[PDB]
């Protein structure tokens, strides 16, 4: 069941009226395209209010995450990130990915930044390609998780290789979150 | 989920008020026709308003595609087209199809020019025929992508051949896209 | 996802309301009771407009195919067809019963002749009537096409007995389409 | 897909609104039940205005069309039959039970007479009761059909027992269908 | 496909509008409370004016019809009972049970008398207590019918506990509806 | 699980060596042809001793069980019938045609003597044939069962079309079998 | 798995060897009839030494249990009966059965009296016939035990009408076994 | 269950032994290639000996039975033909082709000459070929009938075009076999 | 049911004793392997002696049937082929494949000479290889046809690539048999 | 059907008696396990005479071959390969690793070099790891084929990374086999 | 297919006389139970001569390999592990678990230390008991492998909770294996 309030909105229909946006499923190819579709649209309603990305994702396919990740440097409107229950791999690199200054967490969530396999070599059936790519790709996202967190290449590089569980304040430590919101 | 916006339309409703239509998944014959509807609906509305094509597909049917492709070059309405995530195979080759200078992709999508199989020969079960026929196909698509990347029909040949992921900007080096959007 | 434009409606209904009707996949009873009533309704509507019948379909059920085929007669309006992507068998059929010098392809769209076995016996079980009704039915579609593309009823037998690819040039020159449409 | 014209009807409600019902698939207890009830509201809006019953069946449940003949009958308004694609068993049966002087088909239109097993025994176990039965029912059905057609009992009684198609205009001489319709 | 007829009502809804019940389906559970929810509709409308009762059912839950059964007594309004194609054991029960003077049967209906099992021990895992439930059931909706029929007792238990189709006018004779309607 | 007796038999096959046949499971047609084979087996081996046929089945395909019950006619050998826990339907009717004086019932065998419809006419999808030759073979199964029990025809042809449980005391009075034996 | 002796047979062949009949699952047709089987070769093989039957059984078919019951009475030799792990319902009552003095159990056997519905009429669907079968049956059941326990009717039948458990010695003071074995 | 003989072989092959075949099945292509087998194997055992083929089969695949007819015809033994149970089609026509004199059925047979459809056109899919194919199949074995019955090939092609059952009197009357055989 | 002949052995081991094969059934890798190993088994026992392939196949994958030609080639002794039942594309094949003057077919066997699609083309997903594949595998299969048949390469290649079926007279006249056997 | 020579073998047991091992599926690690099994088995029968290898396989998983591969190393005896059929992936490279100077393959077999992805990466999650150690392993393949075939490293790399069909006369200028056999 | 040796044995069993186990799957509790119980039965047969056990696994249970583990040590005659393909996690953990000097491996063998989940807590619902449990069953497994390797506990510790793929070499120099063999 999904509520629907009368003003006839859907509970989440009615929360994109306040520009929030609830990132709250594995990231397959019908999530991202419905992720983008509400950056889009939120940014063509209004480019100067901020937008709240709400992430409790387990991951899902890079290149769908890279998706979202593309839309919300395009869109014009700072994107907010705030991390609930569960954000592991593409979810937590989407997490890092917010605005500066404006990535938050709630205090008991569960932070994974481990990307694992997840299929990024599409459907190239030759080794020598499929192997090289999913390198090229690894490589330029621990690039732009380095940038973002501030931590030396090779410390992401490690990292993102390892299951490695955080919480809510080794992430603000970490350079992954700016703050804990506790409250407000 | 979809979410329902009211000024009631699903979010994808509401992007093709502002002429944007979303191709986000496999190009099957459902999906070729939703398309092509939208396009004419859309030439229909305003034919000197250009269109704006999203594209995020892993390929397809070729006879699918090949119906969105000639209503693309039907429509009045320039029709541009931005690769995000992933565009291989008959998404990359739409991608191409795109208006004179208005053929764009996001820094971080992936591009696979290689076209396989895809069925091309219909319902025939007769070797001379089907085998002859798929040649044939093949042919006239290797054609058309070299008159839209500007490249030689023997590059192209070799080329869509072979599995070969492209970044966003040797895409632009290559001739399949014009430029690369970052911002705005 | 079919979209749902406002002018309520989903994206072929408002292409209806243009008088364009989509025939998009494999011809059943249920694809075959649809365009019939959307015939029906568009005549009752204005029988001086022509209704324009685009086509990419596989083919399928000849009973089906032959209703829409009646209808397309039965009615007063002018019935323009417009192949694309795929007009094969039923869908080939029913291109070339399009009103004179009002059926169409687009230049990439791929046109089978050949009509297969179908079941156009219903459920006989006497080989007697089933085997000599499909002969029965196979020169009455055969003397059909011979009067709709100008070619000896011997030719048409030959080649809608065989699997058979046409390009819309092809086509044209064969006489199952009046002219190859590429713009406007 | 239904399309979904605005005056907001589905395609079937607004033919509806013009008296026109289409059965088109096999009859079963639910069609059964949608027709008798589209038939009782038609005759309760106006009993003095023809009803138009286009018939594309493969024919069903012998209680079930049984229903349809009966509310066919009970109405005040003449029911029209117009027979497309194929009308056979049950449908065939219906085709004919149409308003004296007002049952048609389309040129190409395919009719069976054949009216087989059909489960007319309901729920009967007990041998020398469902075998009787099923020579009743078959019996008063030969019957009906005899008077509506002018034919000997023993030429209905033979053609009802066999495989057997026949086209519009032998329905015609047999006493089937009043007349064919080729346009208007 | 429920046809939706516009004053925006579904055919049976619009039915409902002129106080006629459409029983066309197996009775378990769900379609008893659908029944019983329209007749307490009905009734708390207009008490006064008649409800006319369709059915066209091969019977089902012996403890679902009797609430049927119930409610059409406990109603104020005369519930007058029409019988088509089918009304088999609890249809057949249902019909009877309709408004003196007011039960009638379309005159091809098929009637079976036949109360077979049907689960009338709900969940008793005990023999002593589901055989002995079973027999009080039978013999109250016997004592029922031998009423609503004016059959002596003995004869309804011997015709309930066989298989036996009975014509419109055979049941018009036995008691079990006053009228075979025709026409009107 | 099946027990391996070495002199290696499986425990049916060494019964089979003292001239024993388990018929005890429903009659289809992979039983029939493994009955009949035992019986044909046996009367090679030896045509003067006596063949044990015990029956514990439900019944089933009609054909296989006249199959069966020829065979027991065909050979030499006197065939002894002995009902243990249920003969029902073809089960009974095969323990009834025992050799005179040899047919026997456990004394607590349950005994049902109806025979229903069980699909005796084949794949015959025309209702004049299929109705017609199911009472023929109704009618010569009343015949032979008339015989074996010098029961009048009537009361045959009256009893085998209801269901009707007998112990093995009022089998012996009906004539169904010769003794009870409870020892030896 | 079930292992291989050699002297070759599996492990219960090499128990029926000694005489021993394991019956260790739900009493079905099939299980009925290898257990019938066995008893009839171990009285065959010598009719004057012991056969010992272990229980090990939730219950199942009412007849398929009487069919066991009935052999056990008609074999020559003694039917010394074991009850292990569990022997409820129809597993109870052959527990019972067994040989006067020779009915055993283990120390630490459950043993349910209990004998449920478990369909013992069979297939019949008249509601007098199979109610008053039951009955019967339930009736001549509770005989057997009363005269095999030595209970009166009246305690028989109240008991085996309700759930309840009875320890090893439990089971020797109703008179359901003869003595718990231990040892040796 | 297939009981195995020690003298090990299972019922059938010891059948086999006395040179009968034991065809109680649908005609597919794994019972075609093993009767093939057995007769060949016979006829390489003793020329000079006979066949005895017990037929039991509602039919099947028309080129399979075509394989085991020419078989029968191969082999120097005279192969007998034993009817019981049904043979019907397939089974029917293999029964007509027992050697001269030697074609039997038991009393109670039944006999259907009805030969339907069956996929006489393997893997074909042009019309003009099927068609005339299962048109020249259909009188290949009219002719072959005809020639086995003694009947004219114009009442063989009307008789084997509906479905009739015959008593083994009326078979013998028809040609179909040479006599009833009832003992022995 | 396979039979189990002893001289311990199954009826095609039996058949084997006497060098024959039997390839019943569509042609996959398994059966492939199974041919070449009896193949090679004989050829090793007796290289002087002659082998008998029974065909008896709706043909297959096209590898694995050459497979066996290279086998029937690569041997020493002669293979002699009579086609049976049905032999379809690689069973039609494999039979022409056989030694000179050693091609048989019985009377009634339905020969196709058309080879379809079948997957020639292994697991490649490259266009140009596969599709170039096919054609050069048709082409070398025409060609080893052409010399079996004495037929011009020309009307081998237009013969294969259509639905065509052959009666073994046919079949002799084109060379695919030598003769046609009918006894011994 | 696997067929039972008597000396009691299946075919494949006894083709191990001369020395044959017959690789004709997948390679999966059962295969594998009995490839190898049979190879130790060999070896330890007699080192001094040789191992004849056919293979004909689509190939499979790569640590699987890998274990076949180094078994035939291991072995004291030379393993010769022939192909037939079809060689692709594992499968060639397997035929290539065989003894110097025997390596074979029948004349119309296919042999495919290209070497997929086939899970080498094992269980690995980690990408860094994943990707490196299929480069890894890809490498030494082609290193070893380098080898055995003769060709420049360069070469391989480029022929084990597409698809491509190698006639046997091909592969024997390649390197990959030493001979083509035709007879003997 | 296994293959089936006459010295009559399976291929496994063949090579078990020779001393040699083949465990060549995933470890479960039924591959556990009969490894061990070879190990049992080679000990029985000779404790002086040694046991070769062959490693293919990708490991499984750690409680199965557990037992394998134990048993191997129970056994008073030396266990020689071979590594082939692939042995990881519990399959590595099994070949360093071999006799010291005795442990080898194919020079392509895929080694993995990495020792993953694998439901060590069996079905404990409790959080503080299962995951306590696994970290005491880790460090106990670290604990034998530092010893069987050399390596120190931290180095252990540290590599079997990470990917990492070693080749044969490796292997060796950590102290996993003590030789490569690639001959003999």
């Amino acid at each position: 069941l999904i509520p629907t309030v009368i003003e006839a909105y859907d509970i989440y229909s009615r929360l994109l009226k306040d520009r929030i946006i609830m990132l709250g499923s594995a990231i397959d190819d019908n999530v991202a395209n419905s992720i983008v579709s509400q950056l889009l649209f939120l940014d063509a309603q209004d480019p100067e209010k901020d937008i709240f990305l709400y992430i409790n994702s387990p991951g899902g396919s890079i290149s769908a995450g890279m998706a979202i990740y593309d839309t919300m440097n395009f869109v014009k409107a700072d994107v907010q990130t705030i991390g609930m229950g569960m954000a592991a791999s593409m979810g937590s690199f989407l997490l890092t990915a917010g605005a500066n200054g404006k990535r938050f967490a709630l205090p008991n969530a569960e932070i994974m930044i481990h990307q694992p396999l997840g299929g990024a070599q599409g459907q190239a059936t030759e080794i020598e390609i499929a192997a090289r790519h999913i390198l090229k790709i690894k490589e330029r996202m621990n690039t732009i998780m380095a940038e973002k967190t501030g931590q030396p290449y090779e410390v992401i590089a490690r990292d993102t290789d390892r299951d490695n569980f955080m919480t809510a304040q080794e992430a603000k430590d970490y350079g992954l979150i700016d703050d804990i919101i506790i409250n407000k």
